[PDB]
């Protein structure tokens, strides 16, 4: 027998009974979320691995709320956060971001001082109505980065003091002694400052940082844009296999996950949430733009800034697959210093005011083509069923 | 045991007994139609992804009949409708394509006047045996596009005074409350008027078309030779398996289908058959011929004309992968504008005149290779299990 | 419970008992003939999508036999047939193949005079110790193809005059009542001269031919170098699939296969006869060499020779993908012409001499590595899972 | 039901309990190595195709031991193998490999009295503490290769007379009647100096090779970097699968595996280990390094050195896919001379002294991210299904 669809019928069926005869099939067309997902049935799968399938329309796109957590206590009107990069944030995109909705995550490859000092600026910052601003107080929300060695607890109170609202424990593996411990001493320390813990791509990663205390999580092992060739990484997993299978698990215990790297442009970001994550994190696609760090610099007629790995030897040194214009290949400086990412150079994208507008409507769009009116019944349709996808081969 | 042979006999067979050891065998040599299109099994596919197995042949390729059902009320000698493109169909094409068995589908990036004085000229019109001429006038059939907005209406009154014979409800998605609530009022103000629905790639989108009383379905979503990079893309489905789910619940109700997109040669229109469509709509493989709109011009060396998407800047503007000759990647004009599509140029294809005669002997000499004669017996020996095909790898 | 291995030991074994450990094992290494020949399991299969695995050496590769069956009354030294084309095979070709232990089939783009003149001098032709040689006359064998349309009768007559030993019923698709009657027709004519028939793909085709009375089967469609581009054709097969499905058929009724088609090196050759087929047919492989026809000339320095396909619109006019130095995509010349396959030109190869010992060396050394002495041998352990394959993946 | 996760709970549940409900999982998350590794399921696996699944951290990575086994008798502190080829292996190469903590195996393109001579200024030379001593005589350790002619039972006494400890059985297929009954002829007559036997890729071939007495397995069948573009090989296996095949069986009886070929990165290295393999074998990545035998040289400003598969013509003379800067694909220079491997340059790499310890940093790093502390750890966690894997789609 036919396992989808049932017996053809002996006549024709009259046109008016098509929905009757639509409840007859043995299962919806295309696949649920968890026949996707499925690590024997399909392998680990990217974003360009498969595509979600229209459902129906009964409101405009502006109708779609694009609102969601990046953290069990923190509600943003745009799903985005900007990456943790010296050639990404800094006080100027924290706070153009934040305007447009967002949470920038200030970068900490610079002393305690000068990043509590960037923090404080957007703190302090005074047309935005989806506004990322603290309940209370009416300031625009703050997110900073740092590592889980012991300085970095003099560091984190140097940011509480500036007024920072989120934490981001900056690791390529979240999942160690150091961090559940740093964790647990935010929790104590700080209890008003939420921690994102990570990065994570396993469920059994993210059950550690859950029972830590993690406020929310940041998932990815090699799927940024300047990360090193996969071909060349051994630890890792495809991104989108790794934001299912870490947000099927988080979202029983309502820990928002953040899909961090390999956002290339509106369909993965439209992918990621679709696949459980509550927002995306940025690098490549916030590079080069006017509220990003670093000088524009012509490079063969073209106008650009450098866009880096943190795991390259240029940012290690205190001052690649996917990529936009140019890269180099690096792989050590020094024996005990290997190369986990790459430094190049990304195209000028102009002002991300007329950039995150454009993402905003984009994706208020891809979800009107689901079906989907917010955030939260995207994910509610994923876990039915009600939500589907398909596989896309090669060609 | 082998599930795909009997066991092998002990000595050798006569070979006057071939035809009744062939009867032992527990299945047919490759795959059903059933088979092939399964999601779980196979992904989504694209026509590049398979084959047609080769049949009997009992009869000259001259033999093959081509004739087909458009929408459920007009019958084509050739199944190829022309896409309601500004590039690609104007009067000249809706005539030319009409008077060799097709049906020409007039866009509507212009104003309703003139794309009703463009309805009047192919209505008008007075060698051509094959000629898709109304029965009881003997005046060449007209197709033409509207959007579902309310001034679509007015729209489509003109064009029924203008002797329209069918419409096409142009949209990238139409299983809306919005194309749902046009269809009926088509319906019911030209219940003679055809309407061809859509564009679909769902079994569950189709359903709600075909119970609004949809006479054709139009389907693809991101197939398109024009449409914006499908790593760009969130929403959609391989071409292959759109065209097999919606003609396998479609052809139940008695609704044609028409797989339009990413049609690129005559293969492409045999496979898009054989899966269950009754007709196929082409862009790109019509733009640049003589009887589409626009001028030729020069491009380093090369004779070309303009083709593009509707949703690309240029067209919108009322004035991306698989392409021929050149395109440019555009996304946004306006940030409340998105591109959908891309503009770009191909090369001179010659009049219709010589190329619909080929693409029709080429289909004639496929259909005969693959043992069918004609597209009534091609969808019936594909639900029966004798029509077969194979899966092909990356290599 | 692991379906591919026992359970693991409590503690290390014993290596001098490794032989006794093995038989535990519920499974061979890597798959058998039928696990990887599965449309179902691994969709249609090419040569460069699998690896024979291989097996026990004891005996050097000079004592490897690569003797086999052309047809079921045709043993040959060396399983290589030339193909029945214009840039391959002619009377020079046919002699010196002969001579190297295989067999020429002499094209049929001439007139019956010219080609029976061909096959003569073939025959009458007068240090080659494995030469092709009728067992009671010892003159060289000689095969022709031919068409199947009433003229062909006649043609065949002058062939038959000429000493023909073999004839090829030349088509894309032999299963048609045309050629099953013409089989028929020579079987009761020309008992004596074996029929190879086809060209088949499937089981079902394989069936009919060999009900016909045909001696041998040519195997391939859509697998030639100089065919059209596959994403442009719609009916056809992967050639390791083809090869296998109809071996698998026609070696139960003792009727040898050719795998015709897509024979690019060794290792295709070895795969092929791995696959099921007694023997190879090459165009390409054998076209730019000394004995092939048509005249050397320099292409940008490079010494060349044409190299077309049949259905060319240049081999048509009675005068592509994989591929050697040049190619011209053509798809029409006239309306009713509808070109099959592509001219270009192949780099000079030199003598079959020097490039036919190279050929059988090569497969001696590739039938030795699998543990394997004899093509009977290949066979038998293919189809008893003795001999193992491993489906390979893109990288 | 759903086979990867429990039902999901009607409310959130407390994060505290996040480990308790893990274990309320029917899987864990990802692939264990058997079911990575299954040939029906996912065909032949490659090093790319996979990654492996990041663990838990709880040790610095300079805590992670790399100490492994060549052959049942010789410990490594590093578990690289130099490869026994002409522009990879001689004295130089073997004493600073061995200063490093690895092993040497020297070529046999030479005199038996010369490799004699190599073989003796190891043992004979005298800041390394990691340095491969064999522990009685504190004299470094010595490899060497051989053939399984006559004249190599005299060859390997003149190298056993210099000194030599382990011995390497040369061949591109190991499993022969000459290498079986080599390998005890070894064991008789040195029963001190250890044998790997090999080329071998399946489980059937490493049975045979175990019971005649090898200390070690040399796996590798089409891998190596210099190895004839494998759509021109008919027999093989990719590298992944032949890895874990043949580790499987072997460590059943601790016979140690050496995965040869097709090692680029330190990724490859990781995921051989993880595999089962307990050592590796590099020609590539050790070719072009001031240690490498063979002179440096400009070609078009790039300073290089040659580097040749021993199967090449140019090896032979007694004087082709993945590879570094240039080559050239030779097929034969004597009929009965079949090339097996390609000649060509790779560029300066600089000394071993500094990328040994880059190697040796990468691969503590890569453990540690998958949560192991050891070479053993790494293989008993790939066994019990703790250490996870996940398959990698083309994107
Ligand atoms: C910390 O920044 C990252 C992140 C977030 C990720 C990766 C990565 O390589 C680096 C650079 C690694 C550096 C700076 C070394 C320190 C470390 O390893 O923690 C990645 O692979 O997944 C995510
Ligand atoms: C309407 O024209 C199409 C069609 C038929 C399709 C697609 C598409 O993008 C456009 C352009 C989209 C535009 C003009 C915006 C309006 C809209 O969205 O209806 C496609 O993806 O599947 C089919
Ligand atoms: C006859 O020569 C071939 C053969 C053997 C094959 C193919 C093919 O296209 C042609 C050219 C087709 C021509 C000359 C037209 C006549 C016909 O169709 O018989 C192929 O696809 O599989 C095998
Ligand atoms: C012996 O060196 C190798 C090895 C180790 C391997 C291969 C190979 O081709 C050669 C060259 C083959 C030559 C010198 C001919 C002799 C022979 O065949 O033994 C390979 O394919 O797997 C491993
Ligand atoms: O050097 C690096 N190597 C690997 N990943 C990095 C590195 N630096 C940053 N990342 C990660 O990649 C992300 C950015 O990815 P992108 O948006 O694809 O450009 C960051 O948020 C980090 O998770
Ligand atoms: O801008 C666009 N974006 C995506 N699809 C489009 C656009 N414009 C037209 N289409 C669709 O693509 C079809 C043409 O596809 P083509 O024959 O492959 O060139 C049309 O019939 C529409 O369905
Ligand atoms: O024009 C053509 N189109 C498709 N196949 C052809 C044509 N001409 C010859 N062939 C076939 O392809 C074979 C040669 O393939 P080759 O060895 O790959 O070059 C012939 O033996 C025929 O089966
Ligand atoms: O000529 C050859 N053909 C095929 N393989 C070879 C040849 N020469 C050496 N090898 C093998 O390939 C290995 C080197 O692989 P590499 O590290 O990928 O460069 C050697 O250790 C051998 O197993």
């Amino acid at each position: 027998t036919n396992p989808n669809a049932p017996p053809r019928p002996d006549s024709l069926l009259n046109p008016s009974d098509a929905l009757k005869h639509l409840e007859e099939y043995p299962r919806g067309d295309g696949l649920s979320l968890q026949e996707l997902m499925d690590s024997r049935k399909n392998g680990g799968l990217t974003y360009n691995d498969f595509l979600v399938l229209p459902g129906h329309i009964n409101f405009p796109a502006s109708d779609v709320s694009l609102q969601s957590k990046a953290t069990k206590n923190i509600v943003l009107n745009t799903p985005f956060l900007s990456s943790p990069m010296d050639t990404v944030t800094e006080d100027r995109m924290a706070i153009a971001l934040a305007l447009h909705g967002g949470l920038g995550i200030i970068h900490h490859n610079c002393s305690a001082e000068e990043q509590a000092a960037m923090v404080r600026r957007v703190k302090k910052y005074e047309n935005y109505p989806y506004a990322s601003k603290v309940p209370e107080s009416k300031q625009l929300y703050c997110g900073a980065a740092i590592g889980t060695r012991p300085g970095d607890k003099d560091r984190l109170k140097l940011l509480a003091e500036a007024g920072l609202d989120v934490v981001v424990l900056d690791s390529s593996q979240g999942n160690s002694v150091y961090q559940i411990e740093f964790i647990k001493w935010i929790k104590q320390t700080y209890p008003k400052i939420d921690v994102i813990a990570g990065n994570v791509v396993t469920r059994e990663q993210a059950a550690q940082l859950i029972a830590a205390g993690a406020d929310g999580l940041r998932i990815g092992m090699g799927s940024g844009s300047i990360c090193i060739t996969q071909e060349v990484m051994a630890v890792g997993r495809p991104q989108g296999t790794a934001v299912y299978a870490v947000a099927e698990f988080a979202s029983r215990f309502g820990i928002p996950c953040i899909a961090d790297g390999g956002i290339g442009n509106i369909g993965h970001i439209a992918k990621a949430l679709a696949l459980g994550a509550s927002a995306v994190m940025m690098g490549g696609l916030l590079a080069g733009t006017t509220e990003s760090p670093g000088e524009y610099f012509y490079h063969e007629g073209k106008r650009v800034k450098v866009y880096r790995g943190m795991g390259s030897i240029e940012a290690m040194e205190h001052t690649g697959l996917d990529n936009a214009a140019t890269a180099r290949y690096f792989s050590e400086a020094d024996a005990v210093k290997v190369a986990q990412g790459v430094s190049g150079d990304v195209a000028d994208k102009g002002s991300i005011n007329k950039f995150v507008p454009y993402l905003f409507t984009g994706l208020q769009h891809s979800l009107q083509d689901a079906a989907i009116k917010s955030v939260s019944e995207l994910h509610s349709c994923a876990r039915s069923g009600s939500l589907r996808f398909e596989l896309r081969t090669a060609s």
